[PDB]
Parts: C-alpha cells; sequence; structure tokens
C-alpha cells in the first residue's frame, strides 16, 4: 500500500484503510495515518454538500494514536504526495478531485476552488493549453483559489516546469 491510516472507535475497535472511503458506517474518534497524507471530512463524498465549507482536517503520517476533531464521514488519500498536485473542486479540498502527475492542458471538475501542491513547480492557466497570463507555485497547502493566483472556479491548464 502506498498510503494507509489507523483509525480507532471510541469502544476500541480498529481498521486500517489504504484507499479513498467515500461513506463510512462506523464512527471513528481517533486516528494514525501510517503512510501517506490523508484529509477527513465532516460529510460524506468529501464535503460536497456543503461546498467544502463543513469541517475538515488534513493529516500526514504520525507516530502515535489522538483524537480526530469530529467523527469523519468520508475520507481519502493525498495520491500525489511525492509525485505532483492534485486538484479539488471544492475550497478545503472538497469535493472531486484531479491529480495531476504532470502538466495538464485542460482540466473540467466543475470549478477549480482549492489545490494541495507536493512536488514541482508549476504554472497555473486560466485557459486551456497554457495560453494566457500564468502564476507560478511550488509545493504548498493552497486552501482556496486565491491562494493560487487564480480566480475562483478559473483553473483550466497548469504545467509543470
Ligand atoms: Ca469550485
Amino acid at each position: 500500500s502506498t498510503a494507509k491510516v489507523t483509525l480507532v472507535t471510541s469502544g476500541g475497535s480498529s481498521q486500517d484503510f489504504t484507499s479513498e472511503q467515500t461513506n463510512i458506517t462506523t464512527d471513528f474518534a481517533r486516528v494514525r495515518v501510517t503512510k501517506g497524507m490523508w484529509i477527513f471530512y465532516q460529510q460524506a463524498n468529501y464535503n460536497d454538500a456543503s461546498g467544502g465549507g463543513s469541517l475538515w482536517i488534513k493529516l500526514d503520517e504520525s507516530s502515535h494514536l489522538m483524537d480526530l476533531p469530529f467523527t469523519p464521514r468520508s475520507f481519502r488519500p493525498v495520491k500525489t504526495f511525492q509525485v505532483g498536485a492534485t486538484l479539488y473542486k471544492h475550497v478545503n479540498f472538497g469535493g472531486k478531485e484531479l491529480d495531476l502527475p504532470n502538466s495538464n492542458p485542460r482540466i473540467d471538475i466543475g470549478g477549480v476552488s482549492s489545490a494541495l501542491i507536493s512536488q514541482g513547480q508549476w504554472r497555473l492557466y486560466e485557459q486551456y493549453d497554457y495560453a494566457g497570463p500564468s502564476t507560478r507555485r511550488g509545493p504548498g497547502v493552497y486552501v482556496n483559489a486565491g491562494a493560487l493566483g487564480v480566480a475562483n472556479d478559473a483553473l483550466k491548464s497548469m504545467e509543470r516546469e
């Protein structure tokens, strides 16, 4: 497995996950990310109903179990950890995601509103196919579009330098 997290219920029962969970029946209370980077959301489907405005938390690898801030209803790995960038439809990493290991000339996820850049330097464009003005962004956490240097819902292509 390339990403892995352990989750524990208030009653003491544990389960490990290695892939995205759009829904989860079990109520988990404590967490330890053992591989990769994960995002947890208060609502199912990665905070889609709230357009990213419900509670969320991004967690990195850890050596110990600790409390979650809320009971997750969905959670997923950031699959471009150590590879590239992931784009998200909603602020705060919510909604439909799109992984960019490399340049993408035509981004179409219903309007990009946040991003996690793990690796690379990139130029971000508000037209397809690297047309028009661009902004440069490297590794970082970008919880809204303004942080990326683009208008909300406007990112259309992203070139890796
Ligand atoms: Ca959006």
